[PDB]
């Protein structure tokens, strides 16, 4: 079970909520201290006081003072009125892991929610109720939290295979009866950033997975193309250039090619360079290559950079995770406080650097199938990895292409994060647009798996063609076992859509790690 | 029907194609021709001389040269080994907009091609076998025509009902026997900018028609606030500054308007604003504004600055649409040219045009609901048009969050007509990356039409609070009735995004368009 | 003085050397340790054993075996060869920030180097010989550094008066006898990311400067409307979102308000509001706010997030700063390492991260400045803060223009981490171009400080027309009177772009923040 305590919730708990359907339980304290903190509350509410949202209109329309006798209306009105959202659907683990965090939002208490609305919203977690929303709208995330917010009072719609259904229906088949809205609940519901937190939770979460089967097939690759392991070794960073994320790959590294029999030790490359080298010239010519190119060498450095990026990301969401990104807010003993925690800009930030940190994992990744395909970059390898008669057959000429697309479509893709517009009567003049970051980083994430897909079967490729198994080490052959299980090698020229969406589809299911945690004892970090 | 004969095809005549599923005729003039090229062409491949793609491998493979006894083998492994497309799948209207820009082209008759390739694509186009093709792979368009010179061939799949099916199931079932590669066909049939043209030629007309529904809707805005109809009068335009887009854009702005007794003559404003004037005073206050702000006025001078480009742009399909890109090329008594007119960089470069057009065309569309909304800058309108008591009720305050939303994300697409990254052995070192450029004119369009859809309803809206309905002009009553007839009025509170979605769909559709067309003498440029 | 032991070297450290010309100080240990490595690796190479960069061919050339006989003239034909920069020369502080980066990177003692290289680095900063470093040819930086080798070896130019003047010249006035490049030292000397470091190092340490002033002229601007205090509480961040960065600006923002007559409670906001209401009826209109506009509360959300990627990036720099950021590196009782320190992905990350960061703070600052010229939300004060007779006069409505131009401009500079380029034979497959995205972060850097300038200018003429300087905190009162000690107050209208660029001066040296720290108590994060 996963505790919704407002506190201790994690991107990797959101992920199993979202992705593996698993149990959430709000923990009793955490209903207490929203029941005494509702209690407390409506005796505030209860003086007719001037309280933003519950006494009041919303945004510029704040000089507008309501009476505490339209309490169930405005609040409703507000979530009828802000169900504005358009553009396609996040799918049912996407609408799982923004549900999930606007309950951790208000599990911690500061909220002045009735408890109902936590046990409501755990409910529909729990029994697979999936609210429809479209993905645009939030300013950064008022529209999307109103879909959401819709469903609770039995408004708006829920999905039901990838369609929308009515809520009215699906709740009277469910024996449930909708809630009805109390002062400040609407509000609360709708007022944070659950949209670009709880995607955002998902797509970085990934996104280091992405990471680790990104060091996986490089390895693979390295190891195929019998490259040197000097460019690892943990003096060079954990000595020489100290940033986490780059002694985290380069350890990653080590552990994969760890036993294999294709790889070469520095000391065997100048030796075997040494005698190749006559005594007489001041200047002689040599096949052998001390140090690989970049994309062969300067892995640590630059997955290191991204997992860097990857690392800052996820501790900013889990803060947001666990905050009262709400307003106006409660606090026993004090005025309520009236601030802007509804604000994204951490997380618009956070997720304009994944986009970028992703493109470039990717940029990195198809550099890699160049590498591999051209003949005279690659380390006895046919052009193409043609096994055939090249000419007559391509190969991989023509799967190269989807890769080296991909990575120019994610190059047109801009920050978000700054491009924040005006509106509500200038009321809203500075907002973060964090939910266009986080769906552009999904994107990247999405996109880096085809271009990962066409790298995992090249490798494999290149292991046949080579006639290099056998000297792969454990973890090599367990990632080739994995890619051969879905595809096979490739003899003639053949339809390749096919098996490239075949891999891309394992790998974001994480495919390529299980095989590893699976069939070896490397732990990756 | 419509004439594909390569010489005189229009991005309209595309549309109809593919989207009204205009019946294609191959004139039997470009099938003479298209037998004579392929005639000699084949005298020539049977004397085994060098030709690209033909007697050679293919891209840097080149350096092989291929027996003419492979003939068959050697188109068949391309078309097999470059369909590797990824990503979505084009709908069933791009999809023949596609094939039908590549049989255009092939009946150019310079491709050497057997008239049944041409006859083959005419069966497909008016039976209704539309291939199944990934959006993403084209370097600028080998990947995505493969897969439909697959179908051809009885592989690759086909679409039905938004699903991908085998081809060879579909073609047994529609008693149509695949078709065998010869000598260039299956070269010339993916060798070509179809994609980016064919879909280019789609948005482009689409993109026409949102400008005028832009001014459609703009000339209802400026009724309903009552605007000056000074900055659209000829002499400004025809006169002072002759762009032949704002010449166009204030011609249309006249004619929509023409018959408003809303609408104020200059004279009258300044007659009225010198009555309001005393004498003693050197400076002095007044509640009018002889001139209205940039989103009511320079409508001729920005929506004009997009048709420009849009006309630029068409102009490019065009020429495009009837020209032979393809390679090689043949041309009777002389040698076979070896070019590169599969090159899409000019069309490539007015997609990346249109995509900046469309953007700011959006940009402007939002102010002007920004206009209409807030009350400091609506001419007599209440707060977000609120019709009942404000605060307690939103009106339209929530629906301007996705078009406020819409301009930021259209602002985060880039273009992609610069971002060519080397492949194929550096081979392709330079290309133009055009298909997505023009999925990206493309979602800009499709993102206006969501913006353009909150604008509608606004004015509708906007037209009912004041009660101004009698006294708008004949064509801004038709757009009225347009919009009424799929929305009503907003009286309290209510979920928004059906609505929004009814009236963007009815954009897309050209609807509004229809309305003045069948509700009006108007013609509109 | 600063102490360079590739140990300990500090961002603010480095902009004292580069800014301040704080002497330098190689400290006796590091002079030891590079010694006893320097022997070590002598009779290494004096072994004619295969090294990168000493006895092989450079980049893709390392396939070339050079003989230890042509060890000087293989350096010097390297620094020769690579001194291909082009474009602006960077100023003297920037020059001096990338000589400290790299003698520090040295100083570590993995690259080999004689300790003389080490003095004569530390010589040209201590006696202020200033290389001539052109800005752009750094693929992330060879270019760069090599233009600052070849001034150790009395080639190349040395600044003076923003002009080149040749090294030789220089170095015979000053009584030097260049040095001769011995094994490894020219390579060593270009091989790293110093050019990034440096000039990042110098940008970041601003840029907190930046965050700084941004929240002095904020601070002053709420007093000057007589914003709420509610928004800084400690509960709403310190307890209910604690993000590292907007815990602090709330607590500077707390400390910078302290002793204010203007601002107003909440408790005073709400009860001026239940007055203000006569609860006759359900729903009534109020001239009072109970919250003011996002750009006045949502401050501590926004600047926080900058101050967070500052924070990062800071980390980042100073880790970089410190490591040997070399290739190849001498590690005693081991083989040489051959990696890819050199390459500055997590600079050029870093970087990227806080162009967009400061882009943000921009936004924020111009939206303040719409704020306060807007008469409909400046809260009173009058139109453009006109003092005298409007429309006759304009007042600064003419000053908000170039604050709205640089936002626009700062966001059309994109993201240079991702457009690596492959070069060099496709050796270096995969680049940072880290210099280009701390070039586009000092460019925003920059351009913020002439839109902060006007928002100086914009809160003290507030201060005047509204008569509120008595009520002023004394935090308030010291940045006002650092504003008219350098501009007056704005009467009649007159010529603003020397008053502006007067203001974006004095921000560039942190004026604001000398005036808090000599005028208050007042110690900001
Ligand atoms: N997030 C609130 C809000 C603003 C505007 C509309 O239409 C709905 C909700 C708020 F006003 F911004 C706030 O909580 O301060
Ligand atoms: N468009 C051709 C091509 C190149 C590369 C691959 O793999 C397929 C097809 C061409 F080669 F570029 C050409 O026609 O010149
Ligand atoms: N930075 C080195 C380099 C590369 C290319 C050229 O032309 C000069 C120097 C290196 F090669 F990258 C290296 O491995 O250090």
């Amino acid at each position: 079970p996963v505790s919704v305590d407002g506190e201790t919730l994690t991107v990797e708990a959101v992920r199993r909520v979202a992705e593996e359907r698993a149990t959430v339980d709000v923990p009793a304290e955490s209903i207490a201290k929203a029941q005494k903190s509702r209690e407390i509350f409506e005796g505030i509410a209860e003086q007719n006081i001037p309280i933003y949202g519950v006494t009041t209109g919303y945004g510029e329309m704040i000089y507008m003072q309501v009476d505490k006798s339209k309490e169930v209306e405005l609040q409703t009105n507000l979530v009828r009125s802000h169900s504005a959202g358009v553009g396609p659907l996040f799918a049912e683990d996407e609408a799982r892991a923004i549900v999930a965090a606007r309950l951790n939002t208000l599990a911690k208490g500061h909220s002045a929610v009735r408890p109902i609305i936590l046990e409501r919203l755990a409910q529909y977690l729990n029994e697979g109720i999936t609210p429809a929303i479209p993905e645009i709208g939030s300013l950064g995330d008022l529209a999307p939290l109103s879909h959401v917010a819709s469903t609770l009072i039995g408004e708006g719609y829920v999905l039901r295979d990838g369609r929308p259904v009515e809520t009215a229906q699906v709740l009277a088949e469910r024996g449930i009866e909708p809630l009805e809205l109390r002062f400040k609940e609407g509000l609360a519901l709708i007022n944070g950033t659950s949209g670009m937190t709880g995607l955002g939770s998902l797509v970085v979460g990934r996104a280091l997975e992405q990471a680790q089967q990104a060091e996986i097939v490089t390895a693979l690759l390295i190891e195929a193309v019998r490259g040197s392991t000097s460019p690892f070794l943990a003096e060079g960073h954990d000595i020489a250039r100290p940033h986490e994320g780059q002694i985290d790959t380069a350890a990653n590294m080590r552990a994969l090619m760890r036993g294999s029999g294709l790889t070469v030790e520095h000391a065997d490359l100048r030796r075997e360079l040494q005698k190749d080298k006559e005594a007489g010239k001041d200047v002689q010519r040599s096949e052998i290559y001390l140090q690989k190119a970049y994309s062969l060498r300067a892995i640590p450095q630059v997955v290191g950079a991204v997992r860097d990026t990857l690392y800052h990301a996820r501790h900013k969401l889990r803060i947001e995770l666990n905050s009262a990104n709400d307003n106006p807010l409660f606090f026993e003993g004090k005025e309520i406080f009236h601030g802007a925690n509804f604000h994204g800009q951490p997380i618009a930030f956070a997720m304009d650097f994944v986009t970028i940190a992703l493109t470039q994992l990717g940029v990195l990744a198809e550099r890699q199938i160049n590498r591999v395909l051209n003949r005279h970059l690659s380390y006895g390898l046919p052009e193409f990895l043609v096994s055939g008669d090249p000419g007559l057959h391509s190969g991989f000429a023509g799967a190269q292409y989807p890769a080296t697309a991909l990575v120019a479509e994610n190059r047109t893709i801009g920050p978000a994060s700054t491009q924040s517009v005006p509106s509500n009567g200038d009321n809203q003049d500075v907002v973060s647009m964090g939910l266009i970051s986080a769906r552009n980083a999904r994107r990247v994430l999405s996109n880096n798996n085809k271009i990962l897909a066409v790298e995992y079967l090249a490798a494999a490729q290149a292991v046949d063609i080579s006639g290099r198994f056998d000297g792969l080490s454990p973890a090599a052959k367990a990632t080739y076992e994995a890619v051969r299980r879905l595809v096979p090698t490739l003899g003639v020229d053949r339809y390749m859509a096919d098996d490239i969406e075949l891999v891309a589809d394992a790998l974001s299911r994480g495919e390529f790690l299980r095989a590893i945690a699976r069939e070896t004892d490397i732990q990756l970090r």
